[PDB]
Formats: C-alpha cells, sequence, structure tokens
C-alpha cells in the first residue's frame, strides 16, 4: 500500500494529509539515530537500531531539549518559532512528504532548520513540507538535529564529549535519506539540502566537511554561511565554555570526564538555565554551543578551505534578507521595543555597536562606527536605528555570506543569489524591523497558498515562483526553466531582488560595506 | 607731501600709481631688516639699522632666494608664481599702499604670502595692493620672509641656525608696521595679517606664538592654518633635515658649528639644488625646510596650545577652495595632465594614495583607499581623479583647517567660515583642475576689476563683495555691515558649525563644512596610526 513503506530498519505507515483541496503522503516522526539519552548524551549519533512490526509515522516528534523564548508569551511573532510538541532528549527524527501518487524517482529536498545551533524543531506550522511537496512535486524532507550543550559541548579530545554531534546528528539523517529515500519516491542521486540560518550555515559546512559531500547533490543556503562569525568556534573556545558550563553547575572540573558524568547527571533544563552564562562577551548574535574546528569534521580552518577549494563542487543557490539584524536588537540592544518606531540616541547607538561588534577592540569600535554614522545628522534616531539594523546584518549574516560566495565560486560549478525584500502584508512585527530574518521562510514553504492565512494575491505568486525556483534549482541545478535569474560570476558578481514587483538584475551585494567587514575591519583587528 | 614720509628708521620716498583711472601712494621696497648675508644666514634677523638722506621706495624689491618652478616654462599659469624679480639673500623688504589723500588713521591689512614656506614673493601682479587698498579705503602691507633653507634650517639648540627665523622675519615686519605704520595714515591699532597657504598657516602661527599676539588686532587665513600635516616638523625632522642637506652638500657633519659654517659658505643656488632631495618620503605636499616646534616660538605643540586656549583672543575669517589638491596632484602624483582629463587608473590610483599621504603605515593606507573609493564603480577614472583630489585637499587644507576653526572657536571672539568655490572664466589651467589652490587670491586683490584683463561682470561684482567683506571684517572684526540690506554671512558657532559659499551665485548657508571626511582625517585616521 501506498503509506505502508518498507526501509532497511523496518517499516513504518505514514498518513494521508490534505494540502489546498487535495491531498498527499506523510511520513511524520521517522527514527533515524538512537536515543541519544543517558550515556550518550554529548556522544555521536549511533544509526537507530532496526524494529520488528510497524512503526507509527502519522505525528509530529518532540523537538530538542532548547532554550524557549518568553520575552513575548501569547505573541505570534515570537511564537511561532518556538517548540511546538514537548521537548525531550529523545529527538532524533525526520519528517517526510510524498505526493500522491507516489513518483517514481524524483528530486529530494532535505530542510535543515535554523535557531542559533541553540534552538529550533522540525515540526514548526512554518516548516510544514505539504506545499511544496505538492505544487512542485518533490519529495520533502525535513530533518532533526540535537541543539545547545546536547549538541555542541566541545570538549577536544574526548570521545565522550567530542564537540559537532549535532552536525553528525544532521550527517545521519542525510545517511539515512541516501539508504531510503528511494523507498519513498525519492532519487538519493538527486537530493538538495537546503536550510535557513544555523540551517543554511549547516549546509554550508556540510559542503566543506569530507565525510558529508556525497550524501547530496546540491545546496541552498538562506541567510546564513559556514564562515559566520556566530556559527563557530575554535577547540580551545569549545573547551572554555564546556568547563564554564561545569563551573556553573559547581560540577567536578578535575578532568574531562569527571566534568562529562557530572554534566550528565544533571537535568537537561538545568543546562538551559545557565547556558547563556558561558559566553565571553555582553553580545549580541552570539550563541554558547555551537561547532568546532575540531581536525576532524573541518579538516583545517574555514577560510583556508575556501581558499584552496576543499569542497564539494557543485551548483550552490543562496541569499539573504534585507534587514537581518532586527529581531537580534529588539531582544538585545537599548532602545529598541515592538511597540514603538525604535528612535535610537546617540549614547544607545554607541553601546549598540558594542554589543554588536562584541570582539572588536576600540579602534574597531570606532572604524564600525564611523562606517556607519551620517555625521551631518548624528543625532538623527531613524538613522541611527537603521544604521544598527545594518551593522547587525552585515556583519552576521550578509558579508560572511558574500565571502563565501565569492570564495565558492571560484571553484563551484554554478552559483545563484537573491536578495529578498519582501515585506509581507500580514507581518505582526512592527514596520521599523523591516524584512526580518526568517520571514522568506513562509514563502519558501507555500505559506501564502493557503487562502486563510490572509496574505495577498501577489504574495501567493511571489511564494510561486521562489517555491518553483527552489524546486527547479534542485531538480537541474538552474533555478531557470529554459525572465533570467543570471549565475553569479566572479567578474560580473549578479544577483536578483525576490519581491513583488518584476524581476531586477543588480551587481555586487553591499559590496561597500563587505569590503570593510570582509577586508578592512579584520586587517584592523589582526594588527591592533 | 604725500610722498615723503619720516619713519623711525630713516626718510623714504614713494611714488604716485595709478589705479582704475584714480592715483595712489605706493612705497615700494622698504627695508625693514639687515640683509641677513653672510655669517647672517640662517640667523635670527636684525632690525634695520636706520639710514640717513632718502631712501627711493619706487620700486619693488629682489625676491627671496627660493626654488623657481619651470614644469612649464613660459606658461602663465605656472609663471604668475615664480618670482619676478631678481633674487638675492638681501631681500627683507616690504612694501605699502596708501589712499590719496592720506588718511588720518586708517584700517591696516598686512599681506604674508605663501609658496610651501620654500618659495613666494610679495611682488606678484596677483598681491598688487592698489586695488584693494584703493578700493576699500585701506592702508595695505605686504612684507616678505626667508623661505626654504635660509628661513627654516633648524638645528634645535644652536643659536646660529635655531629654525623659524622666516616666521622671525615676519615679525619683525610686523614690528616695524607697529611702529611707523602711523605715519603712513595706519592705525596700529586696527591691523589685520592676512596670507594664503603657507601664508594661512603663518598667520595661524602669529595668533598662537606669544611673541607675536600682540601684533596685530585680527587675521584671515586663506586655505593654511597653523597645524596643517606640511606646515611644521618636530626639532629631531628639522635637525635630520639639516644634517642631510649637509651631507649633500658634502660637509663636515662632526658638528653643528662645521655644519652651519659649511653651509655658510655655499651659493645659495647649491643650497636650493638639493633642498627637496632630504624629504624623508616620496611625497606630494611635503616641503623641506617649515617651521619648527622648538618650545620658544611655540612654546608646546601646537595641540596642547589649541586645546588649552594658549593663543590670541580675536576675531578670524577663514575657508578654503574646492579643489585645494589639483595643483599637487598635476606636479607629482602617476596620470595627471594638463592637457587631458586626467582620468586615473585604478593602479595610478593606490600609488597616488601613497603619496599623498607618505607617513601612513599599511594599514592607514587600507583605510584612505577604503575611504575614497567606490567600490561599485572602481575602474572609474572620473572618480579616482576626484577622489584622489579630495584625499590630498582633505588630509592637507580642509580638514587640518576645520580642526582649528572648531578648537579656536572655543575661545575666540567672532569665527567667519566661507568656501571659495567659483572657477575663473578665464583660467588657462585645465577644467579638470576645478577651483584650485591660491585662485581665490586674484578675487581678494580686485583683479576682476580691470576690464583688461577679460573677468565678466558678475566676476567683477564677486571681486568687489569679497574685498568689502575682508575689509569691513579688518575695520570691524565682522565682515557684514551694519544694517545693510545685503545678505548676512553669519557667525560660525561651535553648535552650528554655519560657513557661507563664495562665488557668483547668492548666498547659500551652510553647516559642518566636510564633516564626514573631516571626522575620519582628525579622529579616525590619527588614533589609527597611533596604534602601530
Ligand atoms: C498512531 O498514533 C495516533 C495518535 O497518537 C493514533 O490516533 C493512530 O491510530 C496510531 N496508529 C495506529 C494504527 O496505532
Ligand atoms: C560545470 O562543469 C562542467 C564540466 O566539468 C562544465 O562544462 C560546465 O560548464 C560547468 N558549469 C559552470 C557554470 O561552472
Ligand atoms: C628712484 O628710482 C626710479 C627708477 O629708477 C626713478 O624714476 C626715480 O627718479 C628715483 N628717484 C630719485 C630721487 O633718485
Ligand atoms: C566678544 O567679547 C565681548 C566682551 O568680552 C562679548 O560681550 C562678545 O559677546 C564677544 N563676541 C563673541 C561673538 O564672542
Amino acid at each position: 500500500s501506498e503509506l505502508l513503506v518498507n526501509t532497511k530498519s523496518g517499516k513504518v505507515m505514514g498518513t494521508r494529509v490534505p494540502v489546498l483541496s487535495s491531498h498527499i503522503s506523510a511520513f511524520l516522526g521517522i527514527p533515524f539515530a538512537e536515543p541519544p539519552v543517558g550515556n550518550m548524551r554529548f556522544r555521536r549519533p549511533e544509526p537507530k537500531k532496526p524494529w520488528s512490526g510497524v512503526w507509527n509515522a502519522s505525528t509530529y516528534p518532540n523537538n530538542c531539549q532548547q532554550y524557549v523564548d518568553e520575552q513575548f508569551p501569547g505573541f505570534s511573532g515570537s511564537e511561532m518559532w518556538n517548540p511546538n510538541r514537548e521537548m525531550s532528549e529523545d529527538c532524533l527524527y525526520l519528517n517526510i512528504w510524498v505526493p500522491s501518487p507516489r513518483p517514481k524517482s524524483t528530486t529530494v529536498m532535505v530542510w535543515i532548520y535554523g535557531g542559533g545551533f541553540y534552538s529550533g524543531s522540525s515540526t514548526l506550522d512554518v516548516y510544514n513540507g505539504k506545499y511544496l511537496a505538492y505544487t512542485e512535486e518533490v519529495v520533502l524532507v525535513s530533518l532533526s538535529y540535537r541543539v545547545g550543550a546536547f549538541g555542541f559541548l566541545a570538549l577536544h579530545g574526548s570521545q565522550e564529549a567530542p564537540g559537532n554531534v549535532g552536525l553528525l546528528d544532521q550527517r545521519m539523517a542525510l545517511q539515512w535519506v541516501h539508504d531510503n529515500i528511494q523507498f519513498f519516491g525519492g532519487d538519493p542521486k538527486t537530493v538538495t539540502i537546503f536550510g535557513e540560518s544555523a540551517g543554511g550555515a549547516s549546509v554550508g559546512m556540510h559542503i566543506l566537511s569530507p565525510g558529508s559531500r556525497d550524501l547530496f547533490r546540491r545546496a541552498i543556503l538562506q541567510s546564513g554561511s559556514p564562515n559566520c562569525p556566530w556559527a563557530s568556534v575554535s577547540v580551545a573556545e569549545g573547551r572554555r565554555r564546556a568547563v564554564e558550563l561545569g563551573r556553573n553547575l559547581n560540577c567536578n572540573l578535575n578532568s574531562d570526564e569527571e566534568l562529562i558524568h557530572c554534566l550528565r547527571e544533571k537535568k537537561p533544563q538545568e543546562l538551559i538555565d545557565v547556558e547563556w552564562n558561558v559566553l565571553p562577551f555582553d553580545s549580541i548574535f552570539r550563541f554558547s554551543f555551537v561547532p568546532v574546528i575540531d581536525g576532524e569534521f573541518f579538516p583545517t580552518s574555514l577560510e583556508s578551505m575556501l581558499n584552496s577549494g576543499n569542497f564539494k563542487k557543485t551548483q550552490i543557490l543562496l541569499g539573504v534578507n534585507k534587514d537581518e539584524g532586527s529581531f537580534f536588537l529588539l531582544y538585545g540592544a537599548p532602545g529598541f521595543s515592538k511597540d514603538s518606531e525604535s528612535k535610537i540616541s546617540r549614547e544607545d547607538f554607541m553601546s549598540g555597536v558594542k554589543l554588536s561588534v562584541p570582539h572588536a577592540n576600540d579602534l574597531g569600535l570606532d572604524a564600525v562606527t564611523l562606517q556607519y554614522t551620517d555625521w551631518m545628522d548624528d543625532n538623527n534616531g531613524i538613522k541611527n536605528r537603521d544604521g544598527l539594523d545594518d551593522i547587525v546584518g552585515d556583519h552576521n549574516v550578509i558579508c560572511p555570506l558574500m565571502h563565501f560566495v565569492n570564495k565558492y565560486t571560484k571553484f563551484g560549478n554554478g552559483t545563484y543569489l537573491y536578495f529578498f525584500n519582501h515585506r509581507a502584508s500580514n507581518l505582526v512585527w512592527p514596520e521599523w524591523m523591516g524584512v526580518i530574518h526568517g520571514y522568506e521562510i513562509e514563502f519558501v514553504f507555500g505559506l501564502p497558498l493557503v487562502k486563510e492565512l490572509n496574505y495577498t494575491a501577489e504574495e501567493e505568486a511571489l511564494s510561486r515562483r521562489i517555491m518553483h525556483y527552489w524546486a527547479t534549482f534542485a531538480k537541474t541545478g538552474n533555478p531557470n526553466e529554459p525572465s533570467k535569474w543570471p549565475l553569479f560570476t566572479t567578474k560580473e558578481q549578479k544577483f536578483i531582488d525576490l519581491n513583488t514587483e518584476p524581476m531586477k538584475v543588480h551587481q555586487r551585494l553591499r559590496v561597500q560595506m563587505c569590503v570593510f567587514w570582509n577586508q578592512f575591519l579584520p586587517k584592523l583587528l589582526n594588527a591592533t
């Protein structure tokens, strides 16, 4: 039968689900690893032990143990990102949507959630795969991975808490797709990994890492790349934070094994309560437990792998939003609110830059401040607010992504670049926040196609053309069916706007600020 | 008789000169110091000792010994700045223009020429003082001072060549005006010193130096201020260039005394032939022999004096031209010519920034480059040309002057700031050069009044209102006439920072002149170089 699929680890039973007057198959909460619980906390994932009889794949799995945002209780714009299922350390499951009737060997897209390596769930209303699966006739998989200490506690040298285990969760999920997706009508030789933020960074990390390269064909990175300043740390800093996590919980610090056993007897949420304490600075867009440059998952530094072309050579499709930084200013920077226009005094601007570039010395801070202050109108609260906004977005997302795209295009086989700047009509966040971090996701996932979601007709046209670009790219390495999204080349450097207006081609996305962040500031910081 | 005047130093006989179908008195080439020749080369000047009989003050004196520009031989554009009289070390003379008939006790303006402290003469056609003095009813003086080595060789510690003597030359001329200008109808209580470029720097230096303060009432600085990067050197760097001047001339370097003795035996042209060789780098807008921060003429660092208010407190009027830099790029940076549009390659842009900011480390160079490059359009020859044009101007003239004006205003009694941005209709330099260093001077001295010079009618009006501002300012401390109906040049205030444009259009008032770049030059870049 259509809903009963036989896989290499045992039988699973999906459920036929309705999509836009019509139906498809959904296989929810399929296990791909053993539950990383008890002794397995912090350890690499192990392949799920095969089961007998029929796994009930009709409802969403548990979400990983994470920090839960409660700045704005009841509020849909903050809550749409929080766990919608019970949280549990037993959380390594994947979900699949297959068009009905089951295609023969079709394009596979694997979704990887963001949330800064400290949160995220595969089960969010915004990641509901039915629309994209139905509309574009693809098999859609959303995986999961451990976040926070559980995913990224790094005590390098240990084999009990090596670090990177969350990236290995993702790799184990891709391995499973490699092994099993053929049984769902998926073509294991035509899988595109894609994800946003910590997920676009994760995608890029699998492009780098020798052990992941063979588990997929192509890649899409939305608003994140592997070289993001927040997306990794050294072995030393990982060890430092992990120790400091032990110290916070009055752990025996005498050795790695005592630290680890101590950290393993704590309740999940005892670890989260102190998670933010291990950071080195008062900071914004900085997360405690993240990937490590370990010599294993990553053979060398990210930079040197980019330069020597030590990475998967394929097509990539990637881009950014217009106001990446506004979510993080609202949450951690003085002067901003959800219920006001958020004009930023000169005083709050300065403390805003220190928060934003927390590794900078005072010369670096002056540099950033000068680069983003209009000195004719320095007391202008709106220019201060927009300037802070651009600092956060240029430094944390846009410029790192541009650095990556320039490095990659030099060795890859097809770059496609977008700048998404459509402000959704039904947005519940205030105008000042602009085109926000994550808000392209709704369109990628087909949500403007659902009538009661109260979107405009041309928002449904835009999401249709995004979905169609995304899946056509997934299928062929080219978002264009043969108006044309051109290749980004190292000479011409073209990208497109993604909004409701007809398509415009531009060149050198934010070159001026990105030379400052990618070339001049690193140089000044290295020198002083 | 108007023409024969008795000064404290001896009698003097002027000459009647025609001006604009009228006439006035001119006393040319009056000595104010002993000829600094022989064992007095490099020495502090000495008062002209009195003479008997009548000094013929009817022709222009000699020009001081200087490098003579010959990049464009016969070209009026460059040649107007060359000495127009025989050069001689015997050159310390002053000129006076006095309205006819002689005023009872009127406003006095003393002109201090520029030319980088290495050149200049009081006798150029562009400094003809007859039109200003005639038109504004002022007593107009032009002084001279020793330039290059002869005026600034600085061997701190020695009293034979202590440095700054060109500036002391200037002081003696002012002391003489103080003493004798009452005899020409001048009021020694109402003298304004004004000059352009090294001239403007000098004026600011007299504002700062305690020994000069009491010799004038008020000051106008044109395209130059004391704290300009090219206007002064440490004693260390001054001594170094002095010793290297010797090394070039094959001199006994065992001691200052032998060094000085050797230098005193060279003919002037020999000193000048090697003048440029003592600079520390390949540069543009750097000059070998300039004032030193010595602890005497300037008590402490110029910066510390500015911050502490250790300066004469008075009114000042000052400003800059739009394209200060173009002259110096033309003469010294790759890719520029006076016969083309001077579109600059990116290669030539980089080597142009190195030449323009020669003291900067590699990181400093990157910052300048980043600050003036449009990275959407980096191979644009027009934008590279203009960026380089702004770099030289912003670093060397405008931002220094802005620093001075902001610091000064904190303590002074009236600031008036201007932006001269009129490109003369009759200009012989190419259009890419724009509003050039020095070209406000012909307007200040009233040359457009003379029909044969073929300026437009609106240029004459511009010259007439510029002269009136300057002299009204000299008269009262404010360029605006009381209870006039004409548009009003507002005070620069530290909160508000207003300035006007100076051109043929009606007056625009603006605020914070070149703030964005001047924050880079005055705050950010100095922090960066001082990190190493
Ligand atoms: C699977 O689980 C759901 C709800 O937890 C239940 O309604 C459904 O019947 C289950 N399937 C079977 C056949 O056990
Ligand atoms: C991709 O690779 C093939 C051969 O290896 C080459 O012919 C093709 O042009 C490449 N495409 C791009 C756009 O790099
Ligand atoms: C002064 O010199 C000039 C020019 O040579 C001459 O016209 C004038 O008569 C001279 N005066 C006297 C009295 O010698
Ligand atoms: C100049 O000084 C006088 C008295 O000391 C003062 O009243 C006047 O306001 C000052 N003018 C300015 C513009 O600073």
